[PDB]
DNA sequence: ATTTGGGGAGGGGTCTTTAACC
DNA sequence: GGTAAAAGACCCCTCCCCAAAT
């Protein structure tokens, strides 16, 4: 789509040249009143403010536990399933969080 | 000692909603 | 109201770091 002006990275969102162009100032505009944590995407900083609003949007369609985070509702609709939802195509380690498997192919052999 | 599980920050994508002009 | 954007809301991921568990 568009590319940046400054390090002409390619960006395929649309619309999102902007948001990609403010991360090369490295400056954090959005800040929570109550905690005065910087944030640099607006986004960021509503789900944060869900800390200290107590909200729990996401709900558990089996037991109705709500939850702040969309992946606190994915780990824990695995207490339901049992399952480990990301596993490795060569060790046969399974893993509960996509980055607990990039960091066992990063450090382990594993082949 | 080493591996797992999770908190809390970042970035990039898509779908919808909206702010700016006209 | 129409148009062409950016913002919002939400999705996914990785990173550092540190308890906790093994
Ligand atoms: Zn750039
Ligand atoms: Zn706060
Ligand atoms: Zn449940
Ligand atoms: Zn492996």
């Amino acid at each position: 789509f568009q590319k940046c002006p400054i390090c002409e990275k390619v960006i395929q969102g649309a619309g999102k040249l902007p948001r990609h162009i403010r991360t090369h100032t490295g400056e954090k505009p959005y800040e929570c009143n109550i905690c005065k944590v910087r944030f640099t995407r607006q986004d960021k900083l509503k789900v944060h403010m869900r800390k200290h609003t107590g909200e729990k949007p996401y709900l558990c369609q089996q037991c109705g536990a709500a939850f702040a985070h969309n992946y606190d509702l994915k780990n824990h609709m695995r207490v339901h399933t049992g399952l480990r939802p990301y596993q490795c195509d060569s060790c046969c380690k399974t893993f509960v969080r996509s980055d607990h498997l990039h960091r066992h192919l990063k450090k382990d052999g594993c082949n």
